[PDB]
């Protein structure tokens, strides 16, 4: 039937109506420290989130959003690998089934509890939709989770899963700042690949923070309970959506530190 990460449509049956799967510049993928080239010209990151305007949070049967007004140059990021200013439109996560999984990066192969990923447009394009036909249409930043300490700043997201449990619940969710969700350093990893979600368009710039932020067991549990179903269908729970490494093939990942 349609996409999704059960057994029978899982990232393993993608390609069959989403050709690009098998494309080149595929992600998730598995970053390798020593063989990661140390860029000197690349550039300090920019994140400019002071102005940032939430406006809902909606479970849309793959993941929870958190969409933010991009209307105009409220929550941009810019620096970097990048040429332009990319827009704030909205964050998710992807998170396992246990805590030994879940992240869709990798570091020499070790695999996080979860992976927020922030998605920011190529203004450049006018609008989000014109973005994702362009090899530099958007930028995503990336962040592993690991089990450790609560993360304060992450317990208003927690708090209104409880109305968004199924596929299509949307909810308000205004003056939530993302900055409580960033580590205390910007050191990165770049390389060019594509959504991990059909359909997988090659159209990002990756920004993978160096750094993991922690959240307690708590925390990431109650992202299990949420689900993939809609309201009054078998429950599903919403779990291992996470797609796997992708082979590199013909690129370089560039390291921002040495
Ligand atoms: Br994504
Ligand atoms: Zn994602």
């Amino acid at each position: 039937h349609h996409w999704g990460y059960g057994k029978h449509n899982g990232p393993e049956h993608w390609h069959k109506d989403f050709p690009i799967a098998k494309g080149e510049r595929q992600s998730p993928v598995d970053i390798d420290t020593h063989t990661a080239k140390y860029d000197p010209s690349l550039k300090p990151l920019s994140v400019s989130y002071d102005q940032a305007t939430s406006l809902r949070i909606l479970n849309n049967g793959h993941a929870f959003n958190v969409e933010f007004d991009d209307s105009q140059d409220k929550a941009v990021l810019k620096g970097g690998p990048l040429d332009g200013t990319y827009r704030l439109i909205q964050f998710h996560f992807h998170w396992g089934s246990l805590d030994g999984q879940g992240s869709e990066h990798t570091v020499d192969k070790k695999k996080y509890a979860a992976e927020l990923h922030l998605v920011h447009w190529n203004t450049k394009y006018g609008d989000f939709g014109k973005a994702v036909q362009q090899p530099d249409g958007l930028a995503v930043l990336g962040i592993f989770l690991k089990v450790g300490s609560a993360k304060p700043g992450l317990q208003k997201v927690v708090d209104v899963l409880d109305s968004i449990k199924t596929k299509g619940k949307s909810a308000d969710f205004t003056n939530f700042d993302p900055r409580g969700l960033l580590p205390e350093s910007l050191d990165y990893w770049t390389y060019p690949g594509s959504l991990t979600t059909p359909p997988l368009l090659e159209c990002v710039t990756w920004i993978v923070l160096k750094e993991p932020i922690s959240v307690s067991s708590e925390q990431v549990l109650k992202f299990r309970k949420l689900n993939f179903n809609g309201e009054g269908e078998p429950e599903e729970l919403m779990v291992d959506n996470w797609r796997p490494a992708q082979p590199l093939k013909n690129r370089q990942i560039k390291a921002s530190f040495k």
